[PDB]
């Protein structure tokens, strides 16, 4: 009964809220998110990559949210990870469950209270969170219409946490990134923390409170224990929760970070559950002077668009989306840096060593220098991601295929491949086999990033699919591999 | 500079030969060795707890030996000590460095030799030490393949130090254990040693002959040698080699004793290094392999230490069934030691306000029990400076059944309904002395069942700085709090 033997690693996308649609508007936290889940799939981890989403006019808007999550999953090429359909899940058994491990803690109570309530957002807002943008009162956050209710509510002691949660943050300083989030939250919390009400009375359809049916929870209570339905939850002594749970990292937008960074783990901590071991918050995507990433994929390719989005906006940052940008980067990297450099040199492999790779003659310092960076790749790739900084690993790796470029126009392979010496054509099949070797290398490595453009280089280089983890990347290039002819890979970018 | 101030012991686990593969069915022997060493750690001394152990198809398999030895270290709680790596351990200086000490001793000769060579096992053999099993020549010893060579290769003169090292048995009787193993190993010895070849000349990866680069030294020489790099060697002069060489246990199985108990020593006197203090070659286990890290994932890591520990005298060949170990489970670990600490912590719970009774004057049969559990620590020290867990744990489960039978007798659970005066006084008492014997039985069974006697000191409300041997003759202080009791030995789950 071994079905498994890497050490697992649980990372899921957001839950929808404030948005009722799932999806909509997450193509960059799902392209970032599949990103981290691929280079732990090839980093030896058994990865479970998971999204946080679970009348007649609900029903619909069920076909409506299939529908965007197919095309989205289709268009940007998303690897999530098949979940089981189940009873517990069908029946919200997960924050049914940690209601009452919540209530049995002595942290849920009963309490009438009066305050300017939104619908669109179900949270309560104090005087100073809202105001009269044209004679009606929305919040300040969100923008949402608020009304003035008193209602009977039950109510989570979270100010019995917030020294709890400091002390969390203290101890655990990778709990939150980046660190302007994480310095936003600490300051937030220092601040003290109000009681924070979980349910409504209320006839329309949700999550029935445990004990007391005339209550339904708020749609983000229910929606933030999709992470632990995720994960098995309420079968703590299921296969999938000692295995998977705590999650490692919760990916989200900063828009839903208090959510994640305070509600989440105070009610983990009521509930005697495991907290999760990392919430990275990133930022948005505008246009220069909203940006739709399924649009762009299907108008510049998948892979432009999924290099782009992860190398040209430091991961955490808000970013700023310019056709120029792009299209320097569709030229520039992808076509002339690196599907040049392939091309180059995999059409003289096909043309002048019969299609075979070469066996390399002892490595000058030249050679050995530029295998030197490359052999380090990986190391430094690795840390980046490990910080979900994706635009740093992607500028190291192409910060080598620059020398790689330089060290392909100095030592000039085309020339040498006329002379009938025995040295000229001895560092001919050196210097190509260094450059053919680099590009491996490189493209091994940018295989979370860009999952086909990077397949088809490694078929270019006659490398196995079975042999393409990052374990093969301290396997050189096998001499007398037989390579297919050459084809383009990273085309440059058409005006329409 | 003084970062220590007890006494050091050194005790290693086997070499790999001649498996290529180290840890892989180790597992037995890994459990002994660390009860033995977290023993010595809780008995105030300074333990160094090591391993033996230090192209494309040599990269990726030390990959898979990292992951079985984190997951064998992990499933069965191993408390290895961390090894510090050094320059002189990147580049075998030790066994260059032994070398050297042998052949400037004139120990070491060049000569040509033929016969039955073992690539598997890098030792020759006489022919009747090889055997046609169906039309291949194998060893008789190890069933690996023999081809004859004629090969040059460097020789150590073992045989000049035969009497040797029968004067060093005869000076050592705890040098080799158990009895058996050290009866033949005389026997071996006293028919007389031939030279022993320790290089081959090759091409391959290996240790290279100081001063000779065509010969590699065989697999077992340089593995040999681990246990001298563990102790700083070649630097004889570091704080490590100076405080823990001479190693205090070699424990090995039995299919490799003449590799430590002739060969080695012979080595060593020849290179003029202190001789290891004791050398222990335990069995092996069978079904009526034995996979001890799948018992444990199973059953749970305390349930498979304890069995093997107290199911087999160490030193002699074992056979774990299904029946066997579920009575050990049930039994030894959820009644006679499990129910006994959860009846009595349940009534201190209950009836005591969670709080340890002040005990009034002990009755004769208060003063047997206690007598008997304080005298356990004596007992079960000298079973572990033999190896002989299995009678430490007898020796502490006899205790626990004259506590099963003193709580029986004196009927606790009658005494508590009393509203008299002497009745309450004698409750407090027998749940005094019970706990104070549980208490005892738990800080022993810490180097056998670490987690779970643990959860036990837990559930007695000792801190984790008070489970140290010196905190077993400190009685269980009256008024202490304890936590509401909660399960530690399951009984046996069937699937």
């Amino acid at each position: 009964h071994h079905h498994h033997h890497m050490k697992p690693y649980y990372v899921t996308t957001a839950i929808a809220y404030p948005n009722a649609a799932p999806h909509v508007g997450h193509a960059y936290e799902y392209i970032a998110t599949d990103a981290i889940a691929r280079f732990k799939r090839l980093d030896r981890y058994d990865v479970r990559f998971l999204t946080g989403t679970d009348g007649v006019p609900t029903a619909a808007l069920a076909r409506r949210n299939s529908d965007v999550f197919q095309r989205m999953q289709e268009a940007l090429n998303i690897s999530f990870d098949r979940f089981i359909r189940t009873t517990d899940a069908d029946h919200h058994e997960a924050s049914k469950e940690l209601w009452r491990r919540m209530s049995a803690a002595g942290d849920i109570y009963l309490d009438n209270y009066s305050g300017w309530y939104s619908v669109r957002d179900e949270r309560f807002f104090v005087e100073s969170e809202t105001q009269l943008v044209d004679g009606t009162r929305l919040t300040v956050e969100t923008g949402t219409p608020v009304t003035w209710t008193e209602e009977q509510t039950y109510f989570f002691r979270l100010s019995a946490y917030t020294d709890k949660l400091l002390a969390h943050y203290h101890a655990n300083p990778d709990f939150i990134a980046p660190e302007t989030r994480r310095n936003e939250v600490i300051s937030f919390v220092s601040g003290g923390l109000d009681d924070l009400s979980i349910s409504r009375t209320s006839f329309d359809w949700g999550v029935q409170v445990p004990e007391h049916p005339d209550h339904v929870m708020y749609v983000w209570v229910d929606a933030l224990t999709n992470y632990l339905t995720g994960a098995g939850f309420p079968d703590t002594d299921s296969e999938l929760f000692r295995r998977y749970w705590p999650a490692d990292l919760h990916m989200i937008g900063k828009d839903i970070i208090r959510f994640h960074a305070v509600y989440w783990p105070a009610f983990l901590m009521s509930a005697g559950i495991e907290l999760p071991r990392r919430i990275f918050a990133h930022g948005f995507l505008h246009n220069r002077g909203i940006v739709d990433p399924v649009a762009l994929a299907e108008a510049l390719g998948v892979d432009q668009v999924r290099y782009f989005l992860l190398r040209e906006v430091p991961f955490g940052q808000d970013g700023s989306y310019s056709d120029e940008a792009i299209v320097t980067r569709i030229n520039t990297d992808l076509a002339n840096e690196l599907g040049n450099l392939a091309q180059r040199s995999l059409s003289m492999v096909a043309k002048n060593l019969d299609g075979r790779v070469p066996n390399p003659g002892e490595f000058a310092d030249a050679d050995a220098a530029l295998l030197a960076t490359a052999d380090g790749l990986l190391e430094r790739v690795r840390g980046h991601f490990d910080a979900q900084a994706m635009h740093l690993a992607l500028e190291a790796i192409w910060l080598m295929l620059g020398d790689a470029n330089k060290y392909f126009s100095v030592q000039q392979p085309w020339v040498l491949r006329k002379s009938e010496s025995e040295a000229d054509q001895a560092r001919f099949r050196t210097t190509l086999y260094v450059t053919c070797e680099v590009v491996r290398i490189a493209a091994l490595l940018i295989q979370p990033v860009m999952p086909e453009s990077a397949g088809k280089i490694l078929d270019l280089l006659g490398q196995a699919p079975n042999q393409r983890s990052f374990a093969a990347v301290g396997v050189r290039l096998t001499p007398g591999t037989a390579l297919p002819p050459p084809t383009g890979v990273f085309p440059r970018y058409q005006p329409p």
